[PDB]
RNA sequence: CACA
């Protein structure tokens, strides 16, 4: 499941009172504690739909002892291979758009929209390789599309 | 992005 968040570019003083009250200004339920270890936590939310709510939220967006989190599906490293998350995509990108930026960094095993509460548009891409994604993620997070950055994080890739 |  992709319930599990990343909070990262924590302040040095960040305890689990102050993102707990993030979290709750931000009416993001949150369904275990939060666990801070240096300069990053962790924490579950109920569901895929809520994680994606506090990513969408707060990362980058929210600023904690003024520092901005940022709030990321938490992905173990081992397994950043060749699956990414979209948000950010204007609301009425047609796919054909999408996808002919896509193609530019590989083979797209998969595209799926991922149901979101915002206007933005959001998909879980799948690449043919571990090299294809490195590459879309390197040149499609930041790309400026019809009034809107792309932000383009790895989601996990278990079966790779 | 957790691991004495």
């Amino acid at each position: 499941s992709m319930n599990k968040l990343y909070i990262g570019n924590l302040s040095d003083h960040a305890g689990p009172a102050d993102l707990e009250s993030v979290f709750k200004d931000a009416k993001i339920p949150v369904a275990g504690p939060f666990l801070v270890k240096t300069g990053y936590a962790f924490v579950d939310c109920p569901d895929e739909g809520w994680a994606l709510k506090a990513i969408e939220a707060l990362s980058g967006k929210m600023e904690l002892h003024g520092k901005p989190m940022e709030v990321e599906h938490s992905v173990p490293k081992r397994q950043r291979i060749r699956k990414l998350q979209i948000r950010n995509i204007p609301p009425h990108l047609q796919w054909e758009v999408l996808d002919s930026l896509l193609v530019q960094y590989g083979v797209v095993e998969s595209c799926e929209q991922v149901n979101t509460d915002s206007e933005t548009a959001v998909v879980n891409v799948t690449y043919s390789s571990k090299d294809q994604a490195r590459q879309a993620l390197d040149k499609l997070n930041g790309f400026q599309l019809e009034n809107f950055t792309l932000k383009v994080a790895y989601i996990p890739d278990e079966t790779a």
